[PDB]
């Protein structure tokens, strides 16, 4: 009695009497992710290194001609690419998919963890697909979620019925069901924050770490993380509670993590997890998106701490 | 032409006229590094989950075991016992080896880096072997390195000649020399704490990290990295530059990072890529300790950034 | 343009418009084959041998638990099962499976190729399902095939659209389909029947061999092969063309090769790829069995070897 | 406690006292033969059959320059390569190396058991390396073995103190001593030929066949088996028992086998495992070659089958 993603996609897609297309989707996307978590273990290298006489753009093409050898795909946006891609109507299917292939790429020479992130919109209109298919507020996405190629490979999972967490058994090649139904806690104990960034922070970010360092109330001071690596953040995050920020600062008024591919599968997560994603002012699912590679600031975790700093947020208000 | 652990191993055993003991117990150590990294990387795990016919313990007697077939050591210290492990005189070789089997074991949950980390010691005072052989200043280690699972496994031996990187190809389970001779930056731009002791930092720590973030001379503050895995957060200050700490506070007054197997090992390797490594007020490598379980303050990095720290640990003197 | 196993099976499904309990049933067959493969080619063997302080046994469990956990059965035959195994009403789907988990067992020792066979029957009636519910002729079968787990790992699926192969890339643990709608030569050049039985043999196999050894029309002899695992046997025969028999003689007037799990998986395979499969009297998938480890003489092959043969039958009728 | 084909190869190093010269050739040896392993196994075919982003070939390419970069041969003879292969001097080692890179290659597409085929020589006369330093009887061989890569990877390795077979591990890629001190049976119960040249065989053969199928003394006929591939074969007979045939005919008036990387490596094998090896005239290992790709005549196994035929040999001369 034992789950592999491939059983579960699969009984969820007759729940749901899909037509099956969705069900194709998520499984050539359990294929790239094994397809790219195999390069980043290097395996193989020995090859490159003469033994018989790059990593982000090989990850990209492992997604996309998987995704549109799905048959299920419209519209492909990724970080790596200035354009989003048309699909082949021979191959044109209903889905929109936004990704980032390999995110946390300038960590790969140092060997910290990095991850694929994606999200799945449903494409709502009728006509010639284009970017603008891919312009939807992350509120309607069908699935979203990511692969982290850490000390181990995991894939996590968020639908409408809840998010779900499977192990990559690299020895038969098969994501095993090890977390079901994944719930945030409501309170952690770390934050998470680029503080090198202290001098350029507005002035509620600034007191929030003052009281995770410094209780008002004397109570035990947050421990702090801070990996560099999203997926890896917000990985630890949803298992393991707290909070992780990446607000506005000189690089980008803006904030720096990208809206489609980056914050709104994570913010999704989270949500499905029953933790808050905001940017300080609004739910981040909720805003509209106006360009594809579009960026926005984003905080992120346990319910308790993200309404602490809405909070201190709404007083410089 | 390619340079497999195995080789290379052999090699400078050779160059060294050595009657092959150390090359065995270094032939043993890579062996128990690839078995700890397959078990680490999770293959295998759909057999707990039933397709029907705990990892720091398992580690520690892989470890263990493969040390004692080796022939080569008669003391053997480990971060997960109480006492020093004396190896029967049918096993009995000339080495102590003092190591920690899965350094970060608190972050398998979430899936971060973690490492082993080894050095190693040659029996001087010929008594019975016991505790007190390992009880030797790092300034004597003969080789120290670790080993680091995180998006792929790499192997960092340091030896008197210099520090080299093996990468491990997990197709056919071979080590290869991906970088030769190792050399730190002179000066880093990332700095790494846990800032969530800020609290109970002495003043030379609490001005250095306030230096960072707001540089006299406006220059760019260094950006920060905590994954919180001693390995991990090394492993980048040997590639990328820059200055890690761990300082003494008040949960920990003596600091919380062990000297024979933590701090010692890491100290060596920094020493010989041209880096330093002291306590604030010392060398690592120079104390002499009294308890194989003897905790010790450390701050390492490219040497610039720790002499500032430094100068101004004299500052406040 | 790749096609894995998992995207052929469902594409399949859709066509069929199946409510997807045979494609739930065929993917679970797909996980317990890379689960076996890996097995057999004996990864974590140094566990065994105390890195750290059956077979045929074990491939019986994996494939009735992963079946079991497919929702999609209700009766399954195992060679190692005296009685047929009823399933429990829960995960009682409609489908009957025969099955080999390991054939070739004997084999193991010396490393010679040894796989998997399995045919699929969907329940006929509508009472409590038992043994009877798989004593069906094999023309009845719904899909049939077999893992070879040589020199490297083969499924080869034949339904009745055709036959198919897949190579296993162990990297990925994907099956990747490499020989489409495959067709055996209507003559080979080779036979293949263990030659030691030669003093039991009836008349009609006698002159055959004869005629192989010693070409009347003086053509080229054929070349003899006989790996002693029929699925290496048979694999051989429908990818190189040729013969392959196993009579009866002293060791059973009735044959040694099962009718259920052996004998019409691969007479089934064997008719969907143009070639016979016969007793040398009858059609084996034509045979209404009446015991379910019932065995039978097999002769399968080359359309032209096996009508050749059938003649002499006849000569001696 | 385990033995790893690592640790063994250097004790036996160790005792012998030598320069770690062939100890290197050793672990070459077996760095080739995992990557051999790998691709055999099909790693990476999702690769060529384009998830977007010869085995004979590449095999040579591996061995020769995996030998070249361990500085231990001057002289390379491989199945593959018309002229022998000299090492530049600034490689040179002093052994010479015969080997068959994938025997039984034409067996590919049927995914039967293929091996590597090696023996080592040191050179003698020490003129300019040349071919003749091939050109030694198999007497004179320092070590020889196999790596069969059938439903597992096995490395027979034979030496003057013995046989031993390594399995391999792939999950750690190591290579166990799972079998020491072989030794063969002193009588089979099974012969392998190829019989489909029965029209070609000489007397002796014809009778000792026959006598195997109707033996006088009414006992059980020998089972036969004939994989078709040397190593196959060969393994099955070393770890079983009985004989393997593969006689002078007319397509092959001197045997189809080859001397040096062949049949001098297997004949080694056998010796050492107290069973025999002969040409039918003359003991295989006593031949001393006189052309580099020379064939000869083989037959080996138990003893006492390989005397029987022998005396028939003798009967009809
Ligand atoms: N594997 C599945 N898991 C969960 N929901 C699914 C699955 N397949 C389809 N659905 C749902 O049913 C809708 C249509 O399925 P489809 O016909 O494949 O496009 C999807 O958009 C989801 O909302
Ligand atoms: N493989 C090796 N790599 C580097 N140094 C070695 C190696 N083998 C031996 N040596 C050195 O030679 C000394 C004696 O080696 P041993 O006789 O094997 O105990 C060691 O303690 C090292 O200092
Ligand atoms: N994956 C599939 N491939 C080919 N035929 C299928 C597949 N699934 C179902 N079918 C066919 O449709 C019938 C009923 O499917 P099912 O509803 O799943 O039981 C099967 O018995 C086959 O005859
Ligand atoms: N690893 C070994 N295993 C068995 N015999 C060895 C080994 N190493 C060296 N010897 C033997 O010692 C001789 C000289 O070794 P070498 O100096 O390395 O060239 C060899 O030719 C073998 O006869
Ligand atoms: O390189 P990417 O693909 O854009 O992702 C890197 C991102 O960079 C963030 C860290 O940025 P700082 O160095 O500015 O903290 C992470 O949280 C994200 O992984
Ligand atoms: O679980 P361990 O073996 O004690 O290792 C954790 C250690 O703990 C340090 C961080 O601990 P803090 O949470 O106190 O920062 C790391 O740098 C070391 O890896
Ligand atoms: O051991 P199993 O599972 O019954 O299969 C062995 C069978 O045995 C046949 C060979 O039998 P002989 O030794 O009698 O030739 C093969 O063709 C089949 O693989
Ligand atoms: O393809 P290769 O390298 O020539 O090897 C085939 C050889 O051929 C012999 C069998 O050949 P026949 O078909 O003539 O029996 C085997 O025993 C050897 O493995
Ligand atoms: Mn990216
Ligand atoms: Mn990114
Ligand atoms: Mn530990
Ligand atoms: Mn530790
Ligand atoms: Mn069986
Ligand atoms: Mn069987
Ligand atoms: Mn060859
Ligand atoms: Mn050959």
């Amino acid at each position: 009695n034992i789950v592999t993603l491939t059983r579960f996609v699969m009984e969820q897609g007759r729940k749901a009497r899909g037509t099956g297309e969705m069900t194709q989707l998520l499984n050539s996307l359990c294929t790239a992710v094994k397809a790219i978590s195999t390069a980043v273990r290097k395996a193989g290298i020995a090859h490159l290194y003469g033994i018989a006489g790059k990593l982000d753009v090989l990850s990209n093409d492992l997604v996309i001609n998987v995704l549109k050898s799905s048959f299920a795909t419209c519209v492909l946006v990724t970080e790596e690419d200035k354009n989003a891609i048309i699909v082949e109507p021979e191959k044109r299917g209903k889905y929109v998919v936004c990704f980032d292939p390999l995110d946390g790429s300038s960590n790969i020479d140092c060997l910290v963890s990095i991850g694929t992130i994606f999200g799945i919109y449903r494409k709502n209109s009728t006509d010639e697909p284009s970017e603008k298919d891919a312009l939807q507020p992350g509120r309607n996405l069908v699935a979203a979620g990511y692969a982290l190629y850490g000390s181990a490979t995991m894939l996590v999972l968020a639908m409408v019925n809840g998010v779900n967490c499977f192990m990559l058994d690299p020895a038969i090649g098969e994501f095993i069901l090890v977390d079901r139904n994944v719930k945030i806690k409501k309170k952690g104990s770390i934050y998470s924050i680029n503080e090198g960034y202290a001098k350029e922070f507005d002035p509620a970010i600034t007191e929030y770490i003052q009281r995770k360092k410094f209780p008002p109330d004397n109570s035990a001071p947050y421990g702090a993380r801070y990996v560099g690596s999203m997926v890896a953040d917000v990985h630890r995050t949803l298992v393991y509670g707290g909070i992780f920020m990446y607000p506005a600062n000189k690089k980008s008024p803006k904030g720096k993590l990208r809206l489609l591919y980056e914050c709104n599968p994570m913010a999704y997560v989270m949500e499905k997890a029953g933790g808050l994603a905001t940017t300080g002012k609004e739910a981040v699912l909720d805003i509209v998106p106006t360009d594809i590679h579009q960026r926005a600031p984003i905080i992120l975790g346990s319910p308790e701490d993200v309404t602490e700093l809405l909070e201190i947020y709404q007083k410089h208000a």
